């Protein structure tokens, strides 16, 4: 820092409530200001829309050293710094920065950070320099000139509970949220499509908008709507919220096999006699917490810990359970193979990180053991790092982005993958929980049950050929090793949450 | 009121803790005290052990009429009266009635409100005659003479709720008390049973103990026991209050068709994967307030009020469900009769408080309707009312003892009884309810399910010679009219809880 070079600071006032802190901006590395100095009616060729880059830490830029010719000068700074401010200015009236508000425009098309970032235009009035004897700082109070709109959309945490009301264990609250979201200006079309930015922590959404601007924004959300009308509720520097259908609330479930899964990730009870078909994506078909390294940890060898743990590193928060799509298909799994994905994955540095999709050469465990664990996540994971490395279109794929298509998976969950052996093994037990469960709660929701007597694919590689095919009798489910990769058997998609 | 007749008044100064108001009493119609005055170092002839008796508001027996002899008079009241006092007063020591406490006998014999109170020695110290003008009262404080032991066993408080965690309406909390309780002087035999009073508003057992006593008290409860070391704690006038195992608790439990019901009246998830076999009683059939006045609310001419509904009137709080007996025989129901139970019925002062058993000739419902409404229990009582009029002993009867012995009800529950045809047909539903959820839990709690090719017996009539007998597919259950009294079909008893 320059001997006798004058320390720029920058503090938002922040967007009020137009009825606490409210939205302070505490600025980003690569965020630029532009700063003036008017001395005697004019505009200090020295420092004339001069630019401060914020690194993260500090604002830097070209030093401004004192000199006794700054005493009495007004100092004027604004965010974001524009290259050209010519006529942007006003030296006359009692606000400098003036035309630049009057001629700011604003886009509804604010979807990401630097989006909505580069058209938040705030500025400060004049100020003073601070300081004595060397010493010398500039700090501007920073205020916002557009309006804000907040949209806060229906969301319900789900607390899951055993029968006696205990909690389940968890890593952060689980939240079913608004699908099918859009926004539009004065009237539905798709050019009036609105595209604000979405706060993903609080869980709403915002929009810049002019100060006493009065369109109505009409808001599409699950299979409703609403009118937020602005007019009236524009002021500079102040957000209106609007809460609709009550916003965020919280609710108690007794999660159990056989519940109803919704495209929001909400659950309906699997004693319901007349559950909803629209958005109902699939069943829950296992509670408790998936994770291989959680439900695996007293196996001999610890096979499974937190290193090689793909669903626990890329979704922390599923661990209340498994869902079943209502989706069913019969097709083929993949072309047959000259060197199995096993082979492939074992020539890689990923073999620390994952867990190989082969039921049967497996390195840690035996082929008795490994087809019965629970690891079709993983093994979605393995076969997405090999279709970055060969680019060869499997079958199983687009089996895959149908079930999506039709049944969209809420955000919060793993998405649809192909189980594991073991996860369809689980399926059944010995009083028949496969159609006293679930096909009870399937026929309800969709005209397909799950065929006991069918064949179905699993992501459990057998060789190069084959992989693991699961079958039931009315009291187990068998994995076998017949699964010819080119022959036809049944697709049911799994999810975690 | 008899002009100058001196006023009688009695309050208890209650038992104490021995480490709030403690045990008050109120005194009740027939409750009795005896009454001295002592002149110059003698009991007066005309007021020595003098009774009164409490009539539910005053005291009343012979009047004492005010007299100027009464000045500078020592009063003394003693509960509960005993006709000869020779010898139980001291006129020489400061306490007239020691001999009274040292020469009193208490027995272990306290398990009634009588054995208890002529027991609990209460007794005044000297009092003076309050008044002037010839208005006169004696207001007596009296103090428990006797040790107080209270046990509090362990008990839970269930909040019934459903998938959502919302309590189901009930009329006054559900709670599940200790059973097989027995309690013994010092060692366990048959010879050393004492019987304390049970107070069943608070839950809790209460016995008079000599002051300085020192004997252990052995508790059995459930599989268990329990020693109350009562040495350094008989205090005279005080109690000391022994919570064992916690005492009260409360719960929530999401009540499910299914769940495992107890001896106690406790609910384990239908859920558990190794269900206690001990001291389980049936499994949860049906949820929901079982009485026809609710049930049937809303049916045609309102067959069903609050004036004829028996289980309403006889056991307000069984709101939560029915229970299905482990329990099953097979047998004969009754002999053919020469006028049916119907018949009978007509012609008494009962049709008004009652519904008929039959399922074919009721006045207000047809031979469609009246087979499948729940009414099990009204016809227990109607089979009661006919019994206690012919004593024919009928073999129904024996296999509800039987059932009874074998598998005792809780106390809060309505008992055993047939269920009518109704209760039966609703045991099977078109997702085989029957087999998928009764028989999946009666296989872990006993050797026999309920045989889906079985013929079971209802408590609803067809004729003097039949009875309504239910039958089951895999889709529905049936009610058939085919149930002669003298054949033989399957018994599975209900409660309602
Ligand atoms: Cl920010
Ligand atoms: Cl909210
Ligand atoms: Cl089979
Ligand atoms: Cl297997
Ligand atoms: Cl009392
Ligand atoms: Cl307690
Ligand atoms: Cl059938
Ligand atoms: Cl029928």
């Amino acid at each position: 820092n320059v001997r006798n070079g004058i320390v720029l600071n920058v503090t938002d006032t922040g967007i009020i409530s137009n009825e606490d802190t409210g939205f302070v901006t505490t600025f980003t590395q690569g965020d630029q200001i532009g700063l003036f100095a008017v001395k005697d009616g004019a505009i200090l060729d020295e420092i004339n829309n001069m630019p401060f880059t914020f690194n993260g830490s500090s604002w830097s830029g070209k030093p401004i050293l004192y000199d006794d010719r700054l005493v009495g000068v007004n100092f004027y700074a604004y965010y974001p710094y524009q290259s050209e401010m010519t006529g942007k200015t006003d030296l006359i009236g009692d606000d400098f920065f003036a035309p630049l508000a009057a001629g700011w425009e604003l886009t509804t098309e604010q979807s990401d950070q630097k989006a909505y970032a580069k058209q938040d235009l705030m500025t400060s009035n004049a100020t003073a320099l601070i300081g004595e004897n060397g010493n010398y700082s500039l700090s501007f109070q920073l205020t916002h000139r557009m309006s804000l709109v907040v949209v806060k959309l229906p969301s319900t945490r789900y607390i899951f509970t055993d029968a006696e009301g205990v909690a389940m264990p968890e890593e952060t609250p689980y939240v079913a949220m608004s699908v099918d979201v859009a926004f539009y200006l004065d009237n539905v079309e798709e050019g009036t499509k609105i595209s604000p930015y979405y706060d993903a922590k609080k869980d709403e959404y915002r929009l810049l908008r002019k100060p006493s601007s009065e369109n109505q924004i009409i808001g599409h959300y699950n299979d409703k709507q609403c009118t937020l009308d602005t007019a009236e509720k524009m002021k500079e520097g102040k957000y209106k919220r609007f809460v609709v259908d009550g916003g965020y609330k919280e609710v108690t479930h007794h999660l159990q096999v056989g519940d109803y899964y919704y495209a929001d990730g909400s659950v309906v009870s699997g004693n319901e006699a007349e559950p909803a078909k629209d958005n109902c994506i699939g069943i829950v078909c296992w509670v408790g917490n998936p994770m291989p390294s959680v439900l695996y940890k007293d196996v001999a060898g610890t096979p499974y810990t937190a290193t090689n743990d793909a669903l626990l590193r890329s979704h922390p928060n599923c661990v209340h359970g498994l869902v079943m799509s209502l989706y069913t298909e019969t097709g083929k799994f993949s072309p047959a193979l000259t060197q199995s994905i096993h082979d492939w994955f074992m020539t890689t540095s990923f073999t620390s990180s994952y867990v190989s999709v082969t039921g049967y050469y497996d390195a840690n465990e035996n082929n008795k053991n490994k087809p019965l664990r629970f690891l079709g996540y993983n093994n979605s994971e393995v076969l997405d790092l090999y279709y970055d490395t060969f680019k060869t279109d499997f079958e199983c794929f687009q089996y895959q982005d149908d079930c999506e298509s039709s049944f969209p998976s809420p955000s919060i969950t793993t998405g649809w993958y192909v189980p594991s052996s073991g996860e369809l093994v689980a399926l059944q037990d010995k009083d028949n929980s496969l159609e006293s469960k679930l096909n009870t709660k399937l026929i309800k929701v969709s005209d397909k049950t799950m065929d006991i007597s069918a064949t179905y694919w699993s992501s459990t590689e057998r060789n190069n050929k084959n992989m693991y095919i699961v079958t039931y009798s009315k009291t187990a489910g068998s994995a076998g090793t017949g699964g010819v990769k080119t022959n036809t058997y049944t697709y049911r998609f799994f999810l975690g949450f």
